[PDB]
């Protein structure tokens, strides 16, 4: 028998217990009910709520019945109405027929009403921070806004309501100009402009362009008290014009551009369908618009983001807080000198995300399948028999599944008082008969290895000696969280590890003593790292912590301080390891890669992934990963891993993971397994021509791994953080940039062959064949099921580790430890400049810069001191020669002449890349291309209309098109200026072996005739030369034949020169 209320119950966002009360948090003018239960159901029963309004006793409210569930009757008693300032506490009670009353209580709650800034009455400049004293709309406080800076270009505003709190000191690079009116703060980046009644602030840059401003109508910014004991919540209020695109928001699933939403900064554990519940695991109050700022509200508390979801020009944020009044709102407006300087201005101020040691960048292979020793071996076989050289491994299904720190069938005497064990204290048995050998293994495949681990002590009541042991000396150490009643915190029994202990991780001894359980599997077993899983496992709103911070402050940070716990605990003994997480909140970035999470085998779940990846990284979570192809459901058909494949090489982290636990027939997403599972033997070449490709591209991927460490800028980005003005760009979810130079469109629907890439101004190579695509509009890729659209950016520099075959897609194996071939890959435009961080070489950076000048038909390289041979792959036409330091280097005429040469120069016709090998010397070295122009213009890849391609020897190229002979046929280029507007000479080199032909070209529309004179035969290639005249953009030049126009050709060609 019983009576049971709790006012908030597990205090969840989305979802609440039957016996709350309702509203949570009363605000002046809303009535208030309590959902009471009592059991067993039985006639007589009387549920009343003895209660004090302001300390006064109230008469009795008898609640009446609502319905019975189970053993149940549920109750509702309506305490009514209540004014701003009104404390009620009251105590709910239970009896049948007049007997034994249970009760629950007492509780207490403070009716609040909103309280908003009205004027600024004075302005205090302190040098380095600046006071505004307000005025308020209603209430009796003496409001303050502090202002200071961060740095010149980010601002930060701290408001204490009441007064008495002060805030904190800045830059002092700022001018004030203070008038009756309004107050102007200027610095060298910024122009604060703040109208005094009423106050409103308005941000632009130094130049008067606006990037941010507090609604319209004022009385923007608030606070939600009951003028007395507690603040509850703040919120402000800003004006946002209909294009704005709002960016970040931590990781999310349902859509790139947040606009129209109301977004929930709160981490939660949502399986398979975050997209359509809108919820993630890792949630961060930070979001970055196009119109050139970001915002940061500096709070560990649920916040919720209206954009422009309630009125359509209106965005706000509304932040909760514990009511302690103290407690000051605290926020940033972050401008930079770009949106990617923007990330690191927000970096600066949360934290900078680690460098991770270069094996975490190659394939992570994974299957919680793997759950013994044979597993393993067979794994390790499968990678090598398929030739797959992956450089990570992770056990999930590795231990005891009670204590989590033993291995499964690991005998042992049980320990008392939380005692760590060592590794020969146990006897190894079954699964798992020589741990460390099996971690050795795994090492000598080059490879290195993590393990699972959650936050968590298990309890599902069965009796388990060493974890009840453990558990014991948990509680009566105070390790874990407290329920705010003295007992243990434990998870709500529904959820994932329900009835389990939580570890405070804020507790330093508590810290020590779960990390010291763990720390023979560093010591002696020698792994790795940790696959941290889990963390959004803190309710109840009176969950208290050792930091004194209760459930609502310490539900999104709590991921992050187990996270960083284990993290910073691992790389302390064990330097290259490497943490694998899900959940966290801002700072998140400073420990380890973060995976986006459960999800299906389709391609509504790729799309998903693609936009948590993209948002993630405006949030500044740059390493990034997902389980290619999806985790469960059905298994991925040969389609939708070969796309998934494809995007996943060109990704932050590349891994494929799995699900079940002991499925036949296997369930693992490694390729050898889908080739069995679908029957597609073509899997294999596919996967390795991706995977071969990333390990060619490492060099410029870690690159990109360190600039994001030292300088905040992700490694995949959506395109609007490139090119924030670009309209085109704003709402992109299918393409992205990776690097600062590659923009990868993968191909994320099902059946799709005809791939749209928007491409912004400037010129785009593709990186497998060459062919060139100017900028400015949404091209059609077709990309079969193997392929994957990639683009080089007009003047990339792009390192590259390749075999002597010299092309992408070649195995070079896993070694990080050297390069086989150190190639840099240039497409020449104007002068480009490339930092190469040489780890191979003590991490030395080298300056590499390209000058062109195709004008004079030459393209400069200034190679700084290597420590090995270099090989420039340089997209031009052939030289006619080549020095370096002004002596001539000598022409191979094969690829087995030019890997034969110390220095030399070759020419790849196929490909349109010259090669060029330099020896190496601890002295700069001045390599110059003579006789070189634009790579040509392949006729056999621009738009063919009633002709095909075909492929006679001399061709530039992979070919030439051919039966170009007929009326109403056509070859149409998409051509670009060298150098801007102007008359060039474009060669048009073809063959005409039985007769002389006639062409009219087209050139933006202006027509011009053009004669191909008869050459020696069909092996006899020749080139005329047509002064056209060339704009802006892209040039569209159409080769029609004609009514007056004649003869058969082959058409090769055409080269733009000066
Ligand atoms: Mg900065
Ligand atoms: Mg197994
Ligand atoms: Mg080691
Ligand atoms: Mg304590
Ligand atoms: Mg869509
Ligand atoms: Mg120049
Ligand atoms: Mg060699
Ligand atoms: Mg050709």
């Amino acid at each position: 028998d019983g009576e049971y209320h709790s006012p908030y119950g597990d205090d969840d966002l989305y979802t609440v217990q039957p016996t709350e009360r309702s509203p949570r948090d009363p605000k002046a003018g809303e009535d208030v009910i309590l959902n009471i239960t009592t059991w067993p159901i039985e006639n007589g029963q009387d549920v009343w709520v003895e209660w004090t309004k302001n300390g006064v006793a109230q008469e009795n409210v008898t609640a009446a019945y609502d319905y019975n569930s189970g053993n149940n009757t549920y109750w509702k008693a309506d305490l009514g109405k209540f004014e701003k300032g009104d404390e009620i506490t009251y105590t709910t009670k239970g009896s049948t027929n007049g007997g034994t009353a249970y009760e629950s209580g007492p509780f207490t709650f403070y009716v609040t009403d909103w309280e908003y800034v009205q004027d600024v009455t004075s302005v205090v400049d302190n040098g380095d921070s600046i006071t505004l004293n307000m005025t308020a709309t209603a209430g009796d406080f003496s409001p303050k806004l502090y202002l200071s800076f961060e740095d010149l270009d980010t601002l930060r505003m701290e408001l204490s309501p009441t007064g008495k709190e002060t805030g904190h000191a800045g830059k002092s690079g700022y001018t004030v100009e203070d008038t009756a009116e309004k107050v102007t703060v200027t610095t060298e980046d910024l122009s604060i402009e703040i109208q005094k009644s009423p106050y409103r602030m308005e941000v632009h840059q130094a130049d008067g362009t606006l990037l941010t401003s507090e609604y319209t109508t004022a009385n923007s910014l608030g606070w939600l008290t009951d003028g007395k004991n507690v603040i509850n919540q703040y919120q402000n209020n800003f004006m946002t014009p209909s294009d704005e695109a709002f960016y970040g928001f931590g990781e999310r699933y349902d859509t790139i551009n947040q606009r129209g939403k109301d977004v929930e900064t709160y981490v939660y554990n949502e399986y398979q369908d975050q997209a359509q519940t809108e919820r993630t695991y890792l949630a961060v109050p930070f979001f970055v618009s196009a119109n050139k700022y970001g915002m940061y509200v500096n709070s560990d508390f649920h916040s919720q983001f209206q954009m422009a979801s309630k009125v359509e020009d209106k965005y706000s944020f509304v932040l909760d807080n514990d009511g302690d009044m103290t407690n000051m709102l605290d926020y940033y407006v972050i401008s930079g000198k770009d949106q990617n300087d923007i990330v690191n201005n927000y970096t600066d101020i949360t934290g900078k995300t680690t460098l991770l040691p270069k094996w975490a960048f190659g394939l992570w292979m994974s299957a919680n399948e793997w759950d013994r020793e044979s597993d393993v071996s067979s794994a390790l076989s499968n990678a090598k028999a398929n030739d797959i050289p992956a450089t990570g491994f992770v056990l999930e299904q590795w231990s005891d599944e009670e204590t989590y720190y033993i291995w499964n069938n690991a005998t042992y005497t049980a320990k008392k008082n939380g005692e760590a064990f060592s590794y020969d204290d146990f006897t190894f048995n079954g699964k798992w008969t020589d741990p460390k050998g099996m971690v050795d293994s795994v090492h000598d495949a080059g490879m290195n290895i993590v393990l699972w681990q959650v936050p968590v002590l298990k309890d599902d009541g069965t009796v388990y000696e060493q974890r009840d042991n453990d558990e014991e000396y948990m509680i009566s150490q105070g390790y874990s969280a407290d329920d705010g009643t003295g007992a243990p915190y434990r998870v709500p029994a529904s959820q994932w590890f329900g009835n389990g202990i939580l570890l405070d991780f804020t507790n330093k001894d508590a810290v020590d003593w779960w990390t010291s359980q763990r720390e023979y599997l560093l010591t002696e077993v020698g792994i790795d790292g940790f696959k941290t899983d889990g963390g959004e496992m803190v309710w109840g709103r009176d969950t208290t912590f050792s930091n004194g911070e209760k459930g609502q402050e310490m539900r999104n940070r709590y991921p992050t301080d187990y996270v960083s716990s284990y993290f910073d605990f691992a790389k302390s003994i064990n330097p290259e390891a490497v943490s694998f997480s899900r959940s966290g909140t801002s700072g998140a970035q400073k420990s380890g890669i973060y995976w986006s999470g459960d999800q299906t085998s389709t391609f509504d779940s790729f799309q998903a992934s693609l936009k948590a990846g993209l948002s993630a990284s405006t949030s500044g979570v740059s390493y990034w990963a997902w389980d290619m192809a999806g985790f469960t459901g059905d298994y991925p058909t040969a389609e939708l891993y070969k796309r998934a494949t494809a995007m996943a090489a060109f990704a932050p982290i590349m891994q494929f993971h799995s699900e079940k636990s002991d499925p036949s027939p296997s369930e693992e997403r490694s390729p050898w397994n889908a080739v069995a599972r679908t029957g597609d033997e073509t899997i294999l070449p596919t996967f390795q021509k991706y995977l071969y490709t990333r390990m060619n591209l490492l060099p410029y991927i870690y690159t990109a791994a360190k600039d994001t460490a030292d300088n905040g800028k992700s490694m995949m980005r959506q395109m609007a953080m490139d090119y924030p003005e670009d309209v085109n760009a704003r709402d992109l979810d299918e393409q992205y940039m990776f690097g600062d130079d590659l923009l990868v469109a993968p191909i994320v629907q099902e059946g799709q062959t005809e791939k749209e890439v928007y491409l912004p101004e400037g010129e785009w190579v593709d990186i497998w064949n060459g062919g060139v695509h100017p900028g400015g509009e949404t091209i059609s890729y077709y990309a079969d099921v193997d392929t994957l659209p990639v683009f080089a950016k007009a003047g990339a520099i792009i390192p590259m580790n390749m075999t002597d075959g010299y092309q992408l897609g070649q195995n070079v194996g896993n070694d990080l430890k050297s390069y086989d071939n150190l190639t840099f890959r240039v497409y020449p435009s104007g002068d480009s400049e490339y930092s190469f961080y040489d780890d191979v070489n003590g991490g030395e950076m080298r300056d590499i810069s390209v000058s062109e000048d195709f004008a004079n038909e030459k393209v400069s390289v200034d190679l700084p001191a290597m420590a090995d041979e270099t090989t420039m792959q340089v997209f031009s036409t052939e030289p006619t020669s080549v020095t370096i330091d002004g002596a001539d280097v000598a022409k191979a005429d094969t690829l087995d002449a030019f890997n034969e040469a110390t220095t030399g120069y070759y020419y790849d016709t196929v490909q349109n890349l010259t090669y060029v090998k330099a020896a190496a010397k601890d002295a700069k070295q001045a390599i110059v291309l003579n006789g070189v122009n634009h790579a040509p213009y392949e006729a056999e890849f621009g738009h063919l209309t009633n002709v095909t391609t075909a492929s006679h020897a001399g061709y530039t190229g992979t070919g030439f098109v051919a039966g170009f002979d007929a009326e109403k046929e056509a070859v149409e280029f998409d051509i670009d200026a060298v150098d801007g507007a102007s008359d060039y000479t474009m060669e048009v080199r073809y063959s005409a072996g039985v007769e002389d032909a006639t062409r009219t070209v087209y050139i933006n529309g202006k027509k011009q005739q053009i004669t191909l004179p008869k050459t020696a035969n069909w092996d006899t290639w020749n080139t005329v030369e047509v002064p056209v005249t060339l704009q802006a953009g892209n040039n569209q030049v159409v080769f029609d034949f004609e009514a007056d126009d004649t003869a058969g050709i082959n058409f090769d060609h055409v080269v733009i020169k000066k």
